């Protein structure tokens, strides 16, 4: 489906499902990593899907610091909250029930308000405020770089707008089993993930890359 | 408590409501002003005999423009409404149970969501915050708003005295009479600095001659 | 020129220059004061100039707390700064000189930057940053409600977009002399100012107002 | 200083540059990870014999994504550039005089303005702030940026050790060699946790057997 293509490359590389990509040469390795952080419209490196429609900065999700990756970023949390709200909208028997419950709870407070001396006014209580007040956030149970990768994988999956995930030099932290559970999940869930590796990652189906930008396959 | 300074033979006593007329245009302006710039060694003094710090004094000049929806005041209102429920365990308990139901319907959405989500609680305080309860001021009459200023004043426990500058001019005798009753009832300490005599309530007067009188007792 | 007109009024009141306006009745007094704080499009009270073009919330400047009035509000300061900048633009021989001076001063710093280890980049230094850095602000010398009124008057004058000033119940703080110096300045500077007073302000030309909304003049 | 924990017969010594290879995939991951969650009683230890607090340790995993334009770092850069002038009184003095001229042309505009305006001074620090001097990163190579991380590291005096996780993979031997020279020259203390041997520099190795070796001395 997806392509990694730029000037110095013979053929555009296929990014289909899980994909390990070795860049033997230290210089091509950094060049490519860095062209990744530097990804933008004006960029050396182009990623695009089958329809040749190019993946934008925003659609890529790039991880080098696996531990550092924040699963409860505000950006993620806003989305989750907004998402949980729209779940309600699609079950109208429950939004009705939420509505009745808030309407009632509101009166009971306004009751105390009327009771209070002050001329007190008020707005409404929204589903979002309830979710936000409840403190819904992503579970952080993973206590290992490996467990973490899976969570990053889960989240990547969860963000429908993030289309490609790139782990950079992540092989270093992963038993052959772990790498396989990962690729397992990635097959299972239909994720396009790229692993920019500096050396061969065990004996998994994977692509390699000369200092000359010549492309061999391996372990098929 | 007391108001004192150098020109006064003897300090002025501030229990509950205390109306102070200054009829010398220039002494009115000096005293209102000294009040406003009040500090540790200001020319003008206030005390219990421990002197009131500035921070323990609120001063209202512009009534309608005074913000009674300050954070500290909201925070206070809100904990007060909450605590109104601790007097009504019956209803509070229903609220706990209603909140539990919302919680459950939300957690169910949380499970049904692909992500492994955790959560905490929803508290009555959060519901109150969420509801955006605040004092309504936008339509007020000066009188209505004086009352609100008084009502919020009771909360600021830190503050010991509230001063009203030249508010009389805006008030019907009956309105003034209301606020006295309320001041008296709420065990509050309040001063109205006036240019002129305020109808016929008990009040103090200092003239051009600087002779301090007492009236309508 | 300007008019104070609303429903309960016989004739629209002329606001020309300084203007004292007594509202004998406690109720009409508050009603009117309050209709002032509550001024907006949907409002009881209308102010408009000669061309019957109505003065907006923003064009009025309403003072009850004379001491409290902040002459160094951010809003005032932004304007002053922006204004001082445009002074420069209109003296091109001086903007040239400012320009030469900054361009030079910049190099001398960039010089130190080049000298510094780090790859350091930089932007520019603007006239505004110079003004802001210099800490230009309005002088606060007035140590009396009276001195203050004059400063508020100066500022009112300074804001070309603020078209009417209303002092509310300010008479209370003002010797007959002071009131006169004020009206003096207001004549001198061409200001439209209104003094909502609850009682007669000495013996100055002024308008009075019945509990019935009947309008007499006085002291002409 | 030193890195120590339970599996090590004897602590590892951290003077200047110190490269530490962990070749057991699982011990690499454990140690990188322990580093990251380091605290008071973490499994992993660091000390002078007073242990380094977490706050005294900076850790780089994502090189290009690390923010060297932090407030604390800018604040520091800027006071350093200023102080570069105190070594050049001649030029500084011209700058004082140039600034005085701008000041004067501004004050003149201040007088010419209808309002009575006051003012303070313009300082070199303000000019530097205004100028928006910061480290340029936007075009960096990983190597270039390591260098900048090092260069800013010298400033944070609070921090005692900087750790680089698995940065080797990105670096030419000659690039690595550069950063060693610079570390050595700047009297800095630095650790590179590596999965594999880093070319042929002096470095420490811990294997699957957990046998600690020393190499290329
Ligand atoms: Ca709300
Ligand atoms: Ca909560
Ligand atoms: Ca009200
Ligand atoms: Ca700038
Ligand atoms: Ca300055
Ligand atoms: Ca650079």
């Amino acid at each position: 489906t997806m392509n990694l293509n730029f000037s110095l490359l013979d053929e555009p590389i296929p990014l289909r499902g899980g994909t390990i990509l070795v860049l033997e040469d230290v210089c091509v390795f950094s060049k490519i990593v860095q062209y990744c952080y530097q990804y933008e419209e004006d960029s050396e490196l182009k990623f695009f899907d089958h329809k040749m429609k190019t993946i934008k900065e925003s659609e890529i999700m790039l991880v080098t610091d696996i531990l550092g990756f924040d699963v409860n970023s505000s950006t993620i949390l806003k989305l989750i909250h907004a998402d949980l709200e729209s779940q309600f909208n699609e079950k109208p028997e429950v939004k009705s029930m939420i509505d009745k419950l808030v309407a009632t709870i509101t009166e009971l407070i306004v009751f105390e308000c009327l009771e209070n001396e002050l001329d007190l006014e008020y707005d409404e209580i929204t589903i979002l405020e309830l979710i936000k007040s409840l403190g819904v956030k992503v579970e952080t149970q993973s206590d290992t770089i490996f467990e973490k990768c899976l969570e990053i994988l889960q989240i990547f999956k969860y963000l429908t707008k993030k289309k490609l995930l790139i782990f950079v030099n992540s092989g270093a932290f992963l038993t052959k089993d772990e790498v396989a559970s990962l690729q397992e999940y990635i097959s299972l869930t239909n994720l396009t993930v790229l692993f920019l590796e500096p050396r061969e990652l065990y004996d998994f189906p994977q692509y390699i890359l000369d200092e000359d930008y010549f492309l061999i396959t391996k372990n098929m």
